[PDB]
């Protein structure tokens, strides 16, 4: 009778992969409660002159639905 | 003309798989209208002393979007 | 040696998953011989006012071909 | 960095595949802002007396999340 | 209690993707009854001098089994 | 810090799917400690005169490794 | 224009993989006309005292449908 | 003992899917010889104010290697 | 009732694919009992001056767990 | 016939992804010999108040079997 | 440090699977240097009156890029 | 419209995952123009006495084709 929902977010960062994920979670945190877990679905990114411009990490974020 | 949306839910139950799915659908039903179909994506669970503690079924629920 | 064929069937039931599979196999059994094994490919279903209306299980049924 | 969300929509149309996609995006457009890209996940459809009755295209639509 | 079968067909057409699907369905329609839905599994094709010679769409066609 | 191992087991049962999963876990539990979670990878089975003879559920069982 | 059907067969042989495929095709050609191509989907087998007992190759066989 | 190569190209077009595929093949055709077949791997696109801005079709193009 | 385990092995051989599989099964046979079936998951290999140096077949081997 | 075995491990770490992998491999190396290569299968993690609590990386580790 | 490229080839042969792979590698080795490994992605073929006419093996060939 | 090509590279590095990606892009950048995006397909590596010897990241690099 616990139900969870998963939403698909993409985090981005110039710094690295961890930072990309943290960006997604940090935005999730602002409006969604009872965030429990995340799964990484894809890693992609953009390229510029210095190599990687932006890391982009597609993740599913699971959280418990409040009842009623 | 019709457009549907799919949301990803995870039902849980100590009783069985069917019970887990029904849990997800019961919760969806409280706030969503025109639920039409579901697809099971993963079946997993936690383990305790008596075996399966919790069945967890990841499912996509599809429903028809109302008009604007 | 022997050759098998696999057919793709979808069983449905209001009772449960097992009942869905059994319904597919009970229909296969009516016309096909030497049914050996099955594989579940998808589980889906329809929704009504009581929750699950119909469980739908898509399976591949393997059977030995007669020469 | 920026964060994006992906939602899973299913467009339908009697005309063709392109019209199915457009139907989804047209409905997205009514309530969502900063729609950026889409990915097609499945193509399916229903069958009637004249062949295809309805094309159905399951797509993920990605859009930029606004701040705060 | 209803059971469906799925058959795997490949439609081809020089015109386009829709026309390839319709071709598969038209041929199905000739001999099969209670065709309900289809799923597209692959899109491929052959190449000639003017580009696409033939669109080829692999689809699964599902239909209700009589009894 | 903590490291887990996953092992791939196949439970079987004539009764149903739940009973199959439990059979795997029950056998795991006899020799392995700190069983935490499982994932179902495939569902298959054998066919006899009465329909399903045996349900077979392939699962991955994860458990915490001791030091 | 032309429409093909794919059927899923499993060829078996104690000799090897090629022989398993050939067994499937040989049986196909006994009742099916206009066999064009095949795809290998899985390779499996049984084990005995001398190693492999039986190679089993699951293949899709494609053939051109005739007109009524 | 013929050998083929596959290259992965992405065609784009504002008009439709077919047009996107044709655009990739038209470019292929300029520099590559013995183009035989293609496979569509993904369909995606960009969104603008009028809906689809750009259809993008990722496809593998196969062609026979000369000696 | 019965429970099986699957272990993931990689056979190698310079001779061919069959020989690669057999090498994995011959080694399994040394220490494991009640080997029943195998599934090939990947086929890969290394390249040398004469072409294929080593065929590598990744397979899951299934066997019945004793009481 | 060299023969290799693959075992499926999950590494975890609060630091990052690299640290999670290294944890799995450090534990592997304590009891297993001739560790050759690894493949990452999934990246997931748990969420806490500061974002990522735990990175979890599922990997397959391949090693050469001795002989017996 | 090192960077590799993978190209996708399709070998064909009337003889067997092994000969199909060897053909792709033999052609690779004429123009490409530092060929290291290969992965088989698909196995297919064409059918004629004696059964298999042509085995076709899709493989990725990996090789180390020079300076 | 425009046409892009994707090429499949494998970047390696002893330092980490990011470094591996950057190595691939740095080598692409030497000879290819209009590099736009990348997709990570696999993460693997080799194992030595100190854990990870080499991180290996298989990625697809997309770039816009010039006009001929
Ligand atoms: C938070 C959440 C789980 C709560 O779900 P919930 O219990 O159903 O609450 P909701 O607000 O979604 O209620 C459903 C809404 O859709 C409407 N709705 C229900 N059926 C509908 C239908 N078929 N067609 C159109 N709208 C429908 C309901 O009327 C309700 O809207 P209302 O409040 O204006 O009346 C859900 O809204 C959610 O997951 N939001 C997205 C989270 C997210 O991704 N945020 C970004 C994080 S960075
Ligand atoms: C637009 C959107 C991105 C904004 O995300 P957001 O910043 O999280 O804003 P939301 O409206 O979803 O806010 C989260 C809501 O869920 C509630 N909520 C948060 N955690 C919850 C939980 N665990 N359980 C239940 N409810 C929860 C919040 O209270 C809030 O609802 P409230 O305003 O009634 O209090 C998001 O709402 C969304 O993606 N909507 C769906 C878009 C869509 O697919 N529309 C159809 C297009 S055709
Ligand atoms: C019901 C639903 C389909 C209706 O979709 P909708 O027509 O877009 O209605 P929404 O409420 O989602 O409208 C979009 C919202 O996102 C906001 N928004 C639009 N674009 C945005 C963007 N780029 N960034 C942030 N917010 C945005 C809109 O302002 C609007 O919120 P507002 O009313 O506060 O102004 C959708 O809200 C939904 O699927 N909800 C989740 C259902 C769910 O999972 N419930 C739990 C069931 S167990
Ligand atoms: C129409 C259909 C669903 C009906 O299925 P059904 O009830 O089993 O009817 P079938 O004709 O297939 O009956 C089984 C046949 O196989 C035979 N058979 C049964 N087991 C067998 C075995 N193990 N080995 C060989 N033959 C066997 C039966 O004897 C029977 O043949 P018979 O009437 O000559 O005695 C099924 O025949 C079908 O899906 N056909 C293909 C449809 C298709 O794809 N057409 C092209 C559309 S474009
Ligand atoms: C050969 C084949 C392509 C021809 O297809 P076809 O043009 O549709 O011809 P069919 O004989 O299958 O005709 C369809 C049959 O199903 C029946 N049928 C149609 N719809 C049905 C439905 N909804 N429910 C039950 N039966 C149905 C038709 O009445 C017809 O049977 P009938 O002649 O007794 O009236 C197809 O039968 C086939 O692929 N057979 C299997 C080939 C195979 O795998 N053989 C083994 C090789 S090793
Ligand atoms: C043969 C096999 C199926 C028997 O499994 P089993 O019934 O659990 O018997 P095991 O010997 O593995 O017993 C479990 C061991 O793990 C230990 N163990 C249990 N839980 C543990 C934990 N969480 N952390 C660390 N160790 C644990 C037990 O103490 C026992 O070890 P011990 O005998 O040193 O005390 C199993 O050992 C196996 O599949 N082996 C690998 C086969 C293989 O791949 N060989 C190569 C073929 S080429
Ligand atoms: C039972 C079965 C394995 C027997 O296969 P088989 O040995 O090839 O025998 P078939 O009856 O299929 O013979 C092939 C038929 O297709 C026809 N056929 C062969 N090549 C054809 C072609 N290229 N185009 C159209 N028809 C063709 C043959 O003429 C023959 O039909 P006919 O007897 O009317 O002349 C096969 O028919 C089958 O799998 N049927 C479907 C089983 C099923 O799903 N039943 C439903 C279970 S609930
Ligand atoms: C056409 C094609 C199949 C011919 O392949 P080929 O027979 O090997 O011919 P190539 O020109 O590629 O020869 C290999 C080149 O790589 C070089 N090379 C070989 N090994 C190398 C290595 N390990 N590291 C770096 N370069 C190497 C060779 O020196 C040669 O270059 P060079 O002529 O400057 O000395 C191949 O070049 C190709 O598929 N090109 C891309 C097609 C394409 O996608 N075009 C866009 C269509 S829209
Ligand atoms: C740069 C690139 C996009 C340009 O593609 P293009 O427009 O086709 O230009 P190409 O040089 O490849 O032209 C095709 C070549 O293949 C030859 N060719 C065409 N068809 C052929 C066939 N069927 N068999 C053998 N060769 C063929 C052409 O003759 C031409 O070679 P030539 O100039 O010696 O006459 C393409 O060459 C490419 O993607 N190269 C690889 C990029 C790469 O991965 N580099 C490493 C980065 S780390
Ligand atoms: C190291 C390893 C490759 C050696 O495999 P091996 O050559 O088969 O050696 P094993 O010890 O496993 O021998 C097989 C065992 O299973 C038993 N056995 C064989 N068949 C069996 C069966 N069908 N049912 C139950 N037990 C069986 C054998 O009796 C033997 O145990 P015993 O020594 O008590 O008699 C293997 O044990 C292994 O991969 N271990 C796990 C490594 C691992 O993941 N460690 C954690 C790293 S972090
Ligand atoms: C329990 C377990 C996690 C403990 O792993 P561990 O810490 O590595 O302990 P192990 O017993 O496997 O130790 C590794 C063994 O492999 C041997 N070994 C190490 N590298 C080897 C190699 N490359 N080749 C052959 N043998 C090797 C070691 O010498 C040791 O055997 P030994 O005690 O006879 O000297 C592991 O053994 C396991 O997962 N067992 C299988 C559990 C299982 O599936 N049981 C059935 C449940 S129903
Ligand atoms: C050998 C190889 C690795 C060397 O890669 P490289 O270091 O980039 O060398 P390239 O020839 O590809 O150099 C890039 C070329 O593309 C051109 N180019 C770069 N960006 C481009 C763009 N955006 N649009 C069009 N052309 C472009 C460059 O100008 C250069 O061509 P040029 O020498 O005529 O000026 C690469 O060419 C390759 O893998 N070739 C294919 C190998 C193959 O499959 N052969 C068949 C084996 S059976
Ligand atoms: C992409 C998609 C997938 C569907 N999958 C199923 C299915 O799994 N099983 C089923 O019975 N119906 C399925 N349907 C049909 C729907 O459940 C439903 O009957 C149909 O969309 C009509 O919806 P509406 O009456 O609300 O307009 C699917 C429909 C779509 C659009
Ligand atoms: C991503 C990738 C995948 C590889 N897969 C295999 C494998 O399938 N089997 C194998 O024996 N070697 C495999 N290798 C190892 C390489 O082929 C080779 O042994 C190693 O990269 C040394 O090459 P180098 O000397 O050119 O640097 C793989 C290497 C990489 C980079
Ligand atoms: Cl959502
Ligand atoms: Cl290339």
């Amino acid at each position: 009778g616990k139900v969870y929902k998963k939403v698909e977010l993409v985090g981005t960062s110039e710094e690295g992969l961890e930072a990309a994920i943290q960006a997604a979670l940090a935005r999730a945190r602002k409006t969604l409660r009872h965030l429990d877990w995340f799964e990484v679905k894809e890693i992609a990114g953009t390229i510029g002159e210095a190599g990687v411009k932006e890391y982009q990490v597609v993740l599913e974020v699971g959280f418990r639905l409040e009842e009623t």
